[PDB]
C-alpha cells in the first residue's frame, strides 16, 4: 500500500496539477524572457523559472532539491555556446552530465552543436576536448568521458570533467550507477579546489553539477532525483518533495514522462524513501 496503485495514483494526481499550474502564460513573470529576439528556449512550451535562472542568457536553473545542489539545463544553442562556456567556468563545474544520446548530437535537424567532443573558438572563448575513459553502467549503456579545458583571455583556466551517456526497468539499476559515477566524479574534481583554497567553496551557487540532455526535464530530471537520494543528508524526504522542488525551481515539465517518476518511486521503495507527504 505504501508504494502500491493508490499511494502512486495520489502522487501523480498532486504532481499532474502543479505541472498545469506551472504551465507558462504568454509573457510570464515568473519564467524568463528573450528580448531582442534571440531565441533562448529550444522548445517553446519548456521555459526557465527566473527568481533561479543562472544567466540571463540560459534556459539554466539553479536547483536544490533537499541539501543536494545542482544546475540543469537545457542542451545550449549555437548563440547561446559562448555564455554556456562562461557559466561551466564562474560555477567552477565539478562534472557535467550530458544525456543527449550520440545519435540526437549528429542529428543537425535538432541544433546540438558537439561542443565537448570537439575543440573551437566561441568568440571570446577556446575551448579543448580531450577525451579520458569509458564507463560501462550496465546493459551496454556507456558513459564517454572528456576534460572540457576552457581558456579567456584574462581569465582563470578551468577544466571541468564531462560525463556523456551516449543511448537511453533496468534504468533502475542504470541510474543508480550513473548518479554514483557522477557524484565521485564531482567529488575528485571538488576535492582539487578545496586542496586549492579556491574562493568558490564558499559560495554555495558555485561547485554545482551540471546536468543536461536535451530539454533538460526530461532524463535529467531523472538522473538529478538520483543524485539527490543518493546524497546522506536527504533523509525522509519524499518523492512529492523531489519533484515539487525541480518544477518550482525549474518549470512543470521536470519529470516529464510516466516512466521516469516510475524510477524515482521504485529508487524510493528500495530505500524506504516515502512517496507522498503526510
Amino acid at each position: 500500500s505504501p508504494y502500491g496503485p493508490e499511494a502512486r495514483a495520489e502522487l501523480s494526481s498532486r504532481l499532474t496539477t502543479l505541472r498545469n499550474t506551472l504551465a507558462p502564460a504568454t509573457n510570464d513573470p515568473r519564467y524568463l524572457q528573450a528580448c531582442g529576439g534571440e531565441k533562448l528556449n529550444r522548445f517553446r512550451d519548456i521555459q526557465c523559472r527566473r527568481q533561479t535562472a543562472v544567466r540571463a542568457d540560459l534556459n539554466a536553473n539553479y536547483i536544490q532539491v533537499g541539501n543536494t545542489r545542482t544546475i540543469a539545463c537545457q542542451y545550449p544553442l549555437q548563440s547561446q555556446l559562448e555564455s554556456h562556456f562562461r557559466m561551466l567556468a564562474e560555477n567552477r563545474t565539478p562534472v557535467l552530465a550530458v544525456l543527449a544520446s550520440s545519435s540526437e548530437i549528429a542529428n543537425q535537424r535538432f541544433g546540438m552543436p558537439d561542443y565537448f567532443r570537439q575543440s573551437g573558438t566561441y568568440g571570446s572563448i577556446t575551448v579543448e576536448s580531450k577525451m579520458t575513459q569509458q564507463v560501462g553502467l550496465g546493459d551496454g549503456i556507456m558513459a564517454d568521458m572528456y576534460t572540457l579545458t576552457i581558456r579567456e583571455a584574462g581569465q582563470k583556466t578551468i577544466s571541468v570533467p564531462v560525463v556523456h551517456v551516449t543511448t537511453w526497468v533496468v534504468s533502475s539499476e542504470v541510474t543508480k550507477a550513473l548518479a554514483s559515477l557522477v557524484d565521485q566524479t564531482a567529488e575528485t574534481k571538488r576535492n582539487m579546489y578545496e586542496s586549492k583554497g579556491s574562493s568558490a567553496v564558499a559560495d554555495d551557487s558555485k561547485l554545482r553539477p551540471v546536468i543536461h540532455c536535451r530539454a533538460g526535464v526530461g532524463r535529467t530530471a531523472q538522473l538529478i532525483g538520483a543524485m539527490c537520494m543518493n546524497d546522506s543528508r536527504n533523509s525522509q524526504l519524499s518523492v512529492e518533495d523531489m519533484v515539487s522542488q525541480m518544477r518550482v525551481q525549474r518549470n512543470g515539465i521536470m519529470v516529464q514522462k510516466d516512466e521516469q517518476l516510475d524510477v524515482l518511486i521504485k529508487l524510493a521503495e528500495g530505500q524506504g524513501r516515502p512517496l507522498l507527504n503526510s
